């Protein structure tokens, strides 16, 4: 709606968070208030995170490219889990750490960069620069309950302040060997934590889960489903109604129920087999008390709520094709809608991935530290069609020779793109296959 | 839902575990509280585990590649079983052991690496490093009840601590010949156990079964089915109602029931056939007491619960095409949904497979220990189309010769991928055929 | 479905068995409690065992390959029956024995390896190594009732211990000429028995039948069908109702039933031809007492149970296309589902087949004893398409000659694959046709 120019309050940033425990419960269908309704959460989040894939780090420096290739080779699955965590929870925090420990399971890697997840509950507070809004300190806090290599239980409340100039850590409880209390300097002068913020908003400090828009619809769907289930349980089975001359005599004679009041008080049950025949007198009557529909219009309301859920999440209908088998007729026809959604969604994380690649390069000189994020194919391209258009361009070239030698400039780029498309396996997330194939080719020659 | 920045509890890792016995019972349709509902568990789990196949270990060192080829040749089926176990139970544990025993059944393989399964119930406790969160000890425990080669029954409670520096085993009860009590050194400085964690989450210590999201839906489906079945058994067959002048005399004359009270008390049955004729008085009446529908709306509710189950598991609709025969048509059209699900699912295990391959290589010097995991094709490629695009690329090359000799770098990689696509049989799990074809070629030359 | 870390009992191996007699009765539709329900057992097991075919033993040693070719030539049908038995019963035991007896029916084969089945009931107990869980003794027991070549009946209770170091046999009854009583040495120091274990689980000593998951559904289907059939038999035929002024006089005049009580006591029947005309007085009435539906909703419940059975067994819908004729229209479209199921199923037996081939090779020096298990085509390939892509390979090669002489390496492997896929007849189980074609080529030259 509209409003006058005045009569509007001062802008204030929101520090509210996503209630990550509830989001995880909805994702796993565990919350009792959403069990019948939260069935839609998993397909939405998982289809969205599967179709967007993982970033493909691209940089023009050969050494930086090699470092990023090694990093993705190590942590492509962790990147995909970062995507699905950000979608489910709204916030996901990635901590890059460098460990020089020597252990015999990794004799080939003296120094390793670790892709550590900080659970969003651990981040008690983020201290932002009031002007530039970038973080200047992360207040992590966790309750570590663990067991010693002996038989002793252990507990410790660890809070650690992570800042660009140093990191402080103090534990309130049992000793932890790997963490040294007190302040220790931070080797690089930046915070090595990356905040992944799904559905980031300029008026919000933290991200938003993809479940948040649909959550009231899930609640309504659960309520309608539960009401329908209870109504059917109570009334779907018709009730036999016997209008008897003497109810007590009939019960005593036919079921041995001598005291029906006590029989009802104790919840007694009359056993029936189905193949019964009724011998009544003239005045008595037997009839079934039956409902035309114990559910009423709950089916239509659930269909409307399903439509609203699909609209809000913007899920293409083939994801929910069991509801609407028409969508399964042509997935390729609907795939542009998925491409549009994934295009919109990938931009919410590419800046974070550029920051992560920049920090990885710094934490391990290079002519450039900027990275461009490539991506997996949402709608896979036909390699045969690519070769067809390649040969068509080639035969178009080498004719009307006044055009100059930019034919080489065009064809080298086309060949590079063709190799990228061909070597990247459609059904395998990331581009580890292409990197390892290049490495094997370099080794074998 | 949202919440304020404050008023949030401290993060704590969850040590809860999947009820493995219940998970197996649901998988095998054995639990009486889920028999009519747990019919969906098997298609979900088995379609997911069969479409993802088994990993293809790739490494640039030829010795490491040969070792991994031998390992997959020996233990490819156990890896598919590991996938199935991780999906069904949430947790699967693989113990790699090296055995030098000489037995006549293996005259050649003097030394063997054994792919042993630790049942998830055996793992009494996992001791984690409080900082790095990696396991530093595994507390295994099992009750071994067995028969001696004579006639004697044997029972022994064995618990063994498996640590990176040594392994300790103590057995209470009868002697076990193959296990030596007390501590013995660990020849390898790392724990040789691999923890396969399905649906791993940063806030969880153990994996989640694929049955957990659908379990309440399975329970509701079972309840609705059982209620419908009981209602139909009670009321589907219509009941003949006779309004007689005198019931007792009618029963005595027509069925010889001289004492109807005792007849009902003992549960006597009146034998009848379909062909009958009723001779009644003018005042008497005979009628059938019948239900329009003994089930009511349970069919619609079961349809809704089936939709919820299919949505939660994200199973493509052709898996349950008997419910929806439209889904059976155009399975290739629905394959991208399966491809997406398998893409997302394979990343929960690839890191564990990298660890397993690394440990196998260390257990059996190599220039590298990093293994890249390939995979079976979900939507198999057409060999003829690969040949066509190979020809198109080839004729595109050898023209506009200013491009240089990088055409070798593209065509050799394409030929490698091409031979990989051919030698790997689509219908056969893993790549045993591709490895042994090369081995037979090397032998025969 | 979750549980806390503690409050879990110790792991114990389960030695329950599959009730093989009941499984065979269900397979043969012989159990009276499953006759109307067990109709689905045969198509499930037989489709699964027929589409998976038999193993193709591949080894790189020419002599070992020849030995395995002879073995499969002898025992391909027994191998397929082993698959069927493992699926039906859960357990199948194969005993490889070597006999040097001279008989005139086999003058060409002085020494033969016999593929003997041990019925799973014969195996009283399997003694396992408590640590490695490999069997160390098989306790076989059978009641041999037979006839002498004369007129005498014979009965003997034979139990034999089969161990790696020796085999013991004792007979409690009549003499058996072929079994020398007492202990005898084992020529090879391994047990010559192979245990085929369908649906093997780490927590189960024995295998599981494919009937076990569906058995409660079969029981429910039988119960619903039997209730429906009895209800229809009782009530489908409408009952003629005559409201008469005097029933006894009517019966006496129209049917000669002078004493209706004695007529009803003896179960007398009134003969009717269908073409009757009723002459009544004004006060009397005649009407048919008829049911709208004697079955009620049993049809819908049976459809639901059929869907559950198809889901549990994971049978592709074209196997039960009589229920759903839509499936039959697109069998080729559904073949990927069958391929997935069969690919998953084959891995449960391939280790046993590798062990069997290894034992066969040992029981008859070789450079290698490891065998790779090939398989029949589930979705058969088109030979013309294979030749087409071969031509595409050939024209792609011999161009851009810097690639080297690995064209030979690729093309020889593809020619071998083409010969394999061409000579192996699709409609004939196994590869005996290709083996004898090669043998005839060698003989005739």
């Amino acid at each position: 709606m509209r409003m006058s120019s005045g009569n509007i309050g001062v802008y204030k940033l929101d520090d509210s968070r996503v209630d990550y425990e509830l989001a995880r419960e909805l994702y796993q269908n565990k919350n009792a208030n959403y069990k019948l309704g939260s069935s839609f959460v998993r397909p939405i989040v998982n289809s969205t995170t599967g179709f967007m894939g993982v970033p493909h780090f691209q940089i023009e420096d050969e050494e930086a490219q090699y470092i990023l290739d090694e990093f993705v080779l190590d942590n492509t699955s962790k990147m995909l889990k970062t995507h699905t965590d950000s979608l489910k929870q709204g916030d996901c925090y990635i901590w890059i750490t460098r460990e020089e420990r020597e252990n015999p399971l990794y004799p080939d890697k003296k120094v390793r960069l670790i892709y550590n997840f900080i659970s969003p509950e651990e981040v008690k507070e983020i201290i932002l620069d009031p002007t530039t809004k970038e973080p200047i300190a992360y207040i992590l806090e966790s309750q570590n309950e663990w067991t010693d290599l002996g038989e002793n239980k252990r507990k410790a409340k660890v809070k650690q302040i992570i800042t660009a100039e140093s990191r402080f850590v103090e534990v309130e409880g049992d000793k932890i060997e790997g963490l040294e209390e007190g302040e220790t300097p931070n080797v690089w002068g930046f915070i090595p934590i990356i905040h992944f913020k799904n559905e980031a908003d300029e008026t919000l400090k933290y991200g938003q889960s993809d479940i948040e828009p649909i959550e009231p619809l899930l609640k309504a769907y659960h309520d309608v489903m539960l009401h329908a289930l209870k109504g059917s349980k109570m009334h779907s089975t018709p009730k036999l109604k016997l209008k008897l001359t003497d109810v007590a005599s009939f019960l005593a004679h036919n079921f041995g129920v001598e005291d029906p009041v006590k029989f009802a008080k104790e919840g007694g049950k009359i056993n029936l087999d189905g193949h019964e025949i009724l011998f009544l007198n003239k005045d008595e009557e037997a009839e079934f008390v039956e409902v035309k529909s114990a559910i009423g219009d709950a089916k239509e309301l659930l269909k409307l709520l399903f439509y609203c859920i699909v609209d809000v999440s913007e899920t293409p209908e083939f994801i929910f094709g069991v509801h609407t088998p028409s969508a399964l007729a042509s997935v390729k026809e609907q795939m542009p809608i998925m491409v549009n959604k994934i295009r919109r969604k990938r931009e919410q994380f590419t800046n974070s991935w550029q920051l992560l690649a920049r920090m990885v390069l710094i934490m391990s000189k290079y002519s450039s530290y900027d990275v461009t994020i490539g991506w997996d194919e949402v709608n896979p391209r036909d390699d045969k069609e690519l070769a067809e258009t390649l040969e068509k361009v080639c035969c178009a070239l080498d004719k009307a020779l006044e055009g100059g030698f930019i034919s080489e400039e065009s064809t080298v780029n086309f060949l590079a793109q063709y190799i990228d498309t061909m070597s990247n396996y459609i059904s395998d997330d990331p581009e580890r296959e292409g990197e390892r194939e290049k490495i094997i080719k370099t080794k074998m020659l």
